[PDB]
């Protein structure tokens, strides 16, 4: 089954994509998903993308701690310590986030989809 | 099509598994495989691994310049100038393999099958 899988899987109000897990099969399409910020709802299955992490040159938004964020092209992946760190860039220089830290807009999402979707 | 894709395809005569592209649909489940160093030859789709890169936290073989090898764990990876570089930990220290310098035995391979197999 699909569940316990970590995913990145839209929300619908705002159709930006977010790290969370698949907690439930709801059946005929649709999963729960418990978000990695503790909010949970069922999305389609067209809807989630199997990407842990999100990929290599990938473009994301990425979230600075002042709440603006930007777009950025996913450069590496690191593990510390069990925790996943994004190495972005954004016109040529390189940042590093934490996994709460990198979303999908709809368009980076859509994008994904026909790789990672689980349609 | 699956032509085009990269991915790492198990070489019959070792059972090692090596970076490669699939170059054309033989049918039945085989494909043509143009490995990085030139090689090629028809692989079975259960042989074909879609990972590109080889994920995080996978136990790989890392290849020394004096050929010599060892196993380690997938710990980072990174692009630099459009090549993929692995961070590689062994015994607690991580050091950077280009691409051709990881490669999966058999049984490092197998494990990879069912989440990414083409069979």
């Amino acid at each position: 089954s699909f569940v316990g899988l970590r995913v990145v899987a839209k929300w619908s109000s705002n159709g930006y994509f977010y790290s969370g897990k698949i907690t439930r099969d709801v059946g005929a399409g649709k999963y729960k998903l418990l978000f990695d910020d503790g909010y949970e709802c069922d999305v389609l299955g067209k809807d989630i993308l199997l990407c842990d992490p999100i990929p290599l040159d990938t473009e994301v938004t990425a979230l600075s701690e002042d709440e603006y964020f930007s777009a950025g092209v996913v450069k590496g992946h690191r593990k510390e310590s069990g925790e996943l760190y994004y190495s972005i860039e954004k016109e040529g220089q390189r940042k590093w986030y934490k996994r709460m830290a990198v979303i999908l807009s709809l368009e980076q999402g859509n994008r994904l989809r026909e790789q990672y979707g689980l349609g």
